[PDB]
């Protein structure tokens, strides 16, 4: 019988990065109610409020985070059940 168990496992990297750059990650979200990649559920992403940070998760799985601030920013995103977050520190 059918069942819903959308399990998403993201392995973000918590570290510091140079101003203006893009980081690639990996996110696999599949549900027994519909064997698909993380994209349909529309994983909600959030970025700190320092200068400017925008992270978008590809339709395949890997997510691309673009940062361009000067200081410290905390990026987090949750989809369905399991969720994860990454650390982005921009220093001169």
């Amino acid at each position: 019988m059918p069942a819903a168990l959308v399990s998403i496992s993201v392995s973000p990297t918590n570290s510091t990065v140079a101003k203006g750059l893009q980081e690639n990650f990996k996110a696999t979200g599949i549900f027994t109610d519909n064997s698909n990649s993380d994209i349909t559920d529309q994983v909600t992403w959030d970025s700190s409020n320092t200068d400017i940070l925008s992270i978008s998760n590809a339709s395949d799985s890997h997510g691309l985070a673009s940062t361009l601030n000067q200081g410290n920013v905390k990026v987090t995103a949750s989809i369905g059940g399991i969720q994860g977050s990454t650390d982005f520190k921009v220093t001169q």
